[PDB]
């Protein structure tokens, strides 16, 4: 009973759930000093991590504002002057920086703050829109999207825009790297929802698969492509799902490409 | 006792000691899975904190490159076209972002140098060198440095280069903005070390004192604040009795 409590609390903290376990302050006899020192440890760790994460959020917010004024200026150029070759350079770079700042803001919105404004939502209600937009996007690319099993009215608790973006990034990423087909499969049990996204694109090496959720990920074969953001997408996915008490895995797809697995616990 | 082992291990990690794997895997069969999962937690936390630091150390590098291509585009427009009003606007914002990125680059060079394994260090051993270099720098500026009370062999846990640079930045800043004198005073109790840096320079308004640790206003005191806060301490900016700015750093003591 007390060893089980401390093991589950250490395994929880190890996944990114830096929250107080009052359960360790009810421990019979002597595991109260160990449990109370453990919760003191959690508080100290949370205070230590939020400092660097805050610096990140502050830089993100300070960078955001002049870039918007810059984006306004370029829009006013396109007004006085026409379609120039230089504008095609400036607006391109402006958008690249824009996406980067926005993604930095998001990664400072997720893991950093406990200030998460959460609500109770149902899986189908949450991701149906994302799946429909992904289906349209697939149709436009001349690619096929098959939802092996759709999400049902399964209870979840957390930030809806965060989870919406978490699945949106996974499926859009699968849309990008795929050759012709993409597959999305939902699955539920007593404990939680498991979303599996497969693509028939080029496989990812077992070394790269382990470090794909890295903030700025040096991808071999996709650096040569240069057809995306900066690699913040998947790190956003990971931080967003981990703060939602879930997990993310990257495996080799039976379609031949990359398999992405998301797991989220059910609300009770 | 196994509860005492786990309590001392949790109290160690709480002080920033991830850089140690205690032997919680040698005793009763039940406390072995808890001990092994605890050490796995320590490794995961260490892996989580070095990744957060890597992110800040990479932002500068990632943002720099497209901004330079943007600055190239605008430069080519001043070449093919004249000096438009909109180009003046875009270039103003481009220079604002430019300076910010350059300062972030400076922050990732200082993080790349000071980036190490947090370890157990003694206050005097840590900052004596910084205080001596600051004394020489004061002498060269025709200014005076008085260490009211020196640091003693007081136990601390953390990155030595980080704390070295934190005090170095505070004292160098106080040397810059002072008129003639700077005072550094150390103080210890059972809980922690309190460093106070004063200068006879121009005072800082109570509004500005609250937003002095803001990132952009060549790293800034924001690094000082975040580095001391990650070292479980705190930083305060008050009005100095010398007439200038008083900077207070507090750091907790390490206990085995
Ligand atoms: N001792 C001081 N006396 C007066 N002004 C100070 C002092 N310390 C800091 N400041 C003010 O605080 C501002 C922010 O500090 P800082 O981040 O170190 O800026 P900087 O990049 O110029 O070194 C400085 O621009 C300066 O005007």
């Amino acid at each position: 009973k007390p060893a089980r409590k401390l093991k589950n609390a250490a395994d929880e903290v190890a996944q990114g759930n830096l929250r107080q376990h009052p359960e360790l302050e009810a421990g019979p006899q002597e595991f109260l000093a160990a449990g109370a020192s453990f919760n003191q440890m959690v508080t100290a760790l949370e205070r230590m991590m939020t400092s660097q994460q805050r610096l990140l959020s502050d830089i993100s917010h300070e960078l955001r504002t002049p870039l918007t004024r810059l984006q306004l200026g370029t829009a006013l150029l396109r007004r006085r002057s026409g379609e120039s070759k230089e504008l095609e350079r400036i607006e391109t770079e402006a958008q690249r920086l824009d996406s980067m700042i926005n993604d930095l803001l998001v990664m400072s919105r997720n893991q950093q703050k406990n200030a998460l404004v959460s609500e109770t939502i149902k899986a189908n209600q949450l991701w149906s829109e994302v799946l429909d937009n992904a289906a349209f996007e697939a149709e436009q690319m001349g690619k096929s999207l098959t939802v092996n099993f759709p999400p049902g009215p399964w209870p979840l608790y957390g930030n809806p825009n965060a989870l919406e973006s978490a699945l949106e990034n996974i499926v859009r990423n699968a849309l990008r790297y795929s050759h012709t087909k993409i597959e999305v499969g939902f699955a539920v049990d007593k404990d939680g929802i498991t979303i599996t996204v497969d693509d028939d694109g080029p496989g990812v090496s077992p070394e790269d698969r382990e470090q794909i959720f890295r903030p700025f990920y040096r991808t071999d074969e996709a650096r040569d492509r240069e057809s995306g953001g900066t690699g913040l997408g998947l790190a956003i996915v990971e931080t967003a799902i981990q703060q939602h008490r879930g997990w993310v895995k990257a495996e080799d797809s039976p379609l031949g490409g990359l398999r992405l697995v998301i797991w989220l616990p059910l609300y009770k």
